């Protein structure tokens, strides 16, 4: 059980580039908490990638230099210290990013959400400041796809809320009115004001949601074991799935949106067909909870929009897995086995991101790592 710094697949060698590392400038391993999370944004010239990540009380904002030597950690573009409630997750707005400005949403432990312009720095807005909408920790925030102003935030309590950046408040707790009830979910409105709708799903924590690559559907995974995928604009259940044990912790779509992938408290990744609403396969490999699942849009034969797939997963077992699902697997319930299953961290993995030049992982210690793709 020793750490690996590289692995081989059909594409060649992947290699941990330690001089691309990002972290706290101090550089000492963080130990205690809230998961370390990572967001990337582009600003439409040469070095226009930004990285944001969080640690304990610190939010950092840097230039991300991909597979090159990392930008000087001594001098971040922006840094925030939160002395009360601490960050849990965050999301850039890819629609309104520019060199002059980016909209960063940040969610917190006590359920607040902050909007931050880490570039121009003349913007800082609080949502749910008095905690009257929800007291429980934010688990996930996402700008609504294709939107300049709407975002969706999930909570520990089992709810999601829709917010408009441009609206306010409120000063009193919202009086809700039903709009749809369904199999294990409801949706409410209230009666220019800031939670637009409250969206109750299943029972227990809403761990993660992910929009379909076309933004038309929402996929959710809860502490009750359910994957639930909605028709976002329509607001109605499209299909569900339950694991045999424990809750589902993370989700992702295939880059063509035909497949949903979950990872769970039973250590399995599950593949699930969006059109057939059936489970397509399951993969054993993690020796513990699967904490992140992602499709690799750069090693897949499908053309995205507006046959093979690659995805990966990282878990609390400190391991990375990669997975192929082919025609044999898709169109013959079968068991995937990982192309690779390496230990790559000293502590629980919290980030899996597939970029064009590389793969990015992070661990709970606060180190953001870059993995050079073969030939890059």
């Amino acid at each position: 059980n020793e750490i690996k710094t590289q692995f081989t697949t059909r594409e060649g060698l992947y290699k941990l580039l330690p001089h691309s590392e990002y972290s706290r400038p101090n550089r000492v391993p963080f130990n205690s908490s809230n998961p370390v999370r990572v967001s990337f944004v582009n600003l439409n010239s040469g070095n226009g990638d930004r990285l944001c990540f969080n640690v304990g009380r610190e939010l950092y904002f840097y230039i991300y230099k991909g597979v090159r030597k990392a930008a000087d950690l001594s001098k971040p573009i922006d840094k925030r210290i939160y002395k009360g409630t601490q960050p849990t997750c965050h999301d850039f707005n890819h629609l309104t990013a520019t060199a002059e400005s980016v909209s960063l949403l940040v969610g917190f432990s006590a359920g607040q959400v902050q909007l931050i312009d880490p570039i121009k720095k003349e913007t800082s807005k609080l949502f749910n400041e008095e905690r009257l909408i929800d007291k429980s920790r934010v688990t996930c925030v996402k700008w609504v796809p294709g939107s300049e102003s709407l975002f969706l935030v999930a909570h520990s309590s089992g709810n999601m809320y829709l917010y408009n950046v441009e609206h306010t408040c409120g000063t009193t707790a919202p009086h809700y009115q039903l709009l749809k009830q369904g199999e294990s979910f409801a949706v409410h409105t209230c009666k220019t004001r800031n939670p637009l709708l409250k969206w109750t799903v299943g029972e227990g924590a809403l761990n993660e949601f992910a929009f379909s690559p076309d933004g038309k559907f929402l996929a959710c995974v809860s502490q009750d074991g359910f994957l639930r995928v909605f028709n976002f604009d329509s607001v109605e259940l499209h299909g569900t799935m339950k694991s045999y044990f424990g809750g589902l912790l993370c989700v992702c779509w295939s880059p063509d949106g035909k497949y949903i992938v979950t990872g769970g408290e039973d250590d399995l990744v599950t593949v699930w067909s969006f059109v057939d609403c059936r489970v397509i396969a399951r993969g054993h490999g993690h020796k513990s909870w699967v904490s992140v699942v992602a499709f690799d849009p750069y090693t897949t034969s499908v053309e995205e929009g507006d046959v093979t797939y690659r995805f990966g997963s990282v878990g609390q077992d400190t391991q990375l897995c990669l997975w192929d699902l082919t025609e044999d697997i898709l169109f013959p319930v079968p068991l995937l086995e990982p192309l690779i299953c390496k230990k790559i961290a000293h502590e629980r993995l919290t980030v899996l991101i597939f970029l064009e030049d590389c793969i990015v992982t992070a661990c709970q210690e606060g180190f953001i790592c870059t993995w050079g793709r073969p030939g890059k």
